[PDB]
């Protein structure tokens, strides 16, 4: 009924679109890095630094968070 | 490293370009104020996760929560 439920379902469309666009693209970059528990932190901070030197918006931040989630999940499963 | 950081910049800019106006439209229908920003965010998040959780939905929630907080701060 209320707007909250309509907005919540609209965000599912946004969230699934982001998830479907870039989840396989995050995994491709992890295959190239092959990060491990010993170097996941250094990889992520220099990836983050290289991202923010060219600008910062909320889209860049959420992209980095998504990649950091996949990277950590990758390390946990392949490390 | 260099390409990973540059590709996430393209992705992040595309995400920012693709959905920012959709967040503004949601805020104008909610007409939120400081007093009820919590109630709106908490209920929206409930509706979002009724149909499942994935990182794409969580980051969308955060990008909207940041727009909501930014909108509330102006008023």
């Amino acid at each position: 009924s209320s707007t909250m439920g309509q907005v919540g379902r609209q965000l599912a469309i946004i969230g699934d679109d982001i998830n479907r666009r870039y989840d396989s693209e995050f995994q491709t970059m992890l295959q190239h890095l092959q990060p491990t528990a010993e170097n996941a932190y250094e990889y992520f901070t220099k990836i983050a630094t290289s991202l923010f030197e060219s600008g910062i918006n909320w889209g860049r931040v959420v992209a980095l968070l998504g990649f950091g989630y996949r990277l950590a999940l990758h390390v946990y499963q392949h490390g």
